């Protein structure tokens, strides 16, 4: 994933829901690391392409297994806390620009809003923004 001219790293995120309104989250890295699937967008690659790559890698699913219900048409941008920035590597990455996808099936299930409260502190505000946007699709 290449850093853009503003210093943002492009990423994709996936929210898979079921017909009961639960959402899926998976261990990003080992025990207790439950998070929505998320990964970088590489050069010469659309967000949708990156989404299917992350879906296959994290969940073992492909396009046939899911229906896209919604996505962020533009970017969800946020700045890293300054103490998380890798200040000695150029170009310096100061944030992420993210495209999120809401999927439904054609890891564990939790209530839709549960991840907003329970995810690691660093991603709570991003999760709140994402789930608020997708609320207009599912509520
Ligand atoms: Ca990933």
């Amino acid at each position: 994933s290449m850093i853009d001219d503003d210093g943002y790293r492009p990423n994709v995120g996936i929210v898979i829901c079921n017909r009961q309104g639960q959402v899926m989250w998976a261990r990003r890295f080992g025990q207790h690391s439950w998070q929505f699937p998320q990964g970088g967008i590489n050069p010469g690659e659309s967000a949708e392409q990156a989404m299917y790559r992350e879906l296959f890698e994290e969940v073992g699913l492909s396009r046939k297994d899911v229906r896209i219900l919604a996505s962020t048409r533009n970017w969800l941008r946020y700045k890293l806390p300054k103490r998380l920035v890798r200040w000695d590597t150029k170009p310096v990455c100061i944030g992420q620009k993210q495209k999120w996808f809401l999927l439904q099936l054609v890891w564990r299930w939790v209530s839709y809003w549960y991840p907003v409260r329970q995810v690691v502190s660093f991603k709570r505000d991003v999760y709140r923004r994402v789930m608020k946007e997708f609320a207009s699709v599912v509520m």
